[PDB]
DNA sequence: AAAATGTGACTTTACCCATAACTTTGCCGTTACT
């Protein structure tokens, strides 16, 4: 798993500090958990790619591009 | 830091079909008058 990404940092030349912000990206749980808000139905959807549970605030919104991503 | 879910089961009008209990009419018979 490190080896593939230190090549795709190789491959693409990202600075030191890049890789540290991808290397931080990769290992660490979310800032902040969603919250409801008053009108966005948020939560919470399963994703094979990652294999984890990916939290989206709005569900027409950032679930679309979720669904694509995935 | 934030889009983007009202339903549907149980009531209440609203209009039509049927018939009672009278008014509303024409039509003809009768009669006062000319």
């Amino acid at each position: 798993m490190k080896e593939q990404f230190e090549q795709w940092v190789a491959r693409l030349q990202i600075s030191e500090a890049g890789q540290k912000i991808i290397e931080k990206v990769r290992s660490s749980e979310p800032s902040r958990r969603v919250g409801g808000g008053s009108k966005n139905v948020s939560g919470r959807y399963p994703s094979r790619k990652m294999g984890v549970t990916i939290q989206f605030e709005s569900h027409r919104v950032a679930l679309p591009i979720i669904y694509q991503l995935e």
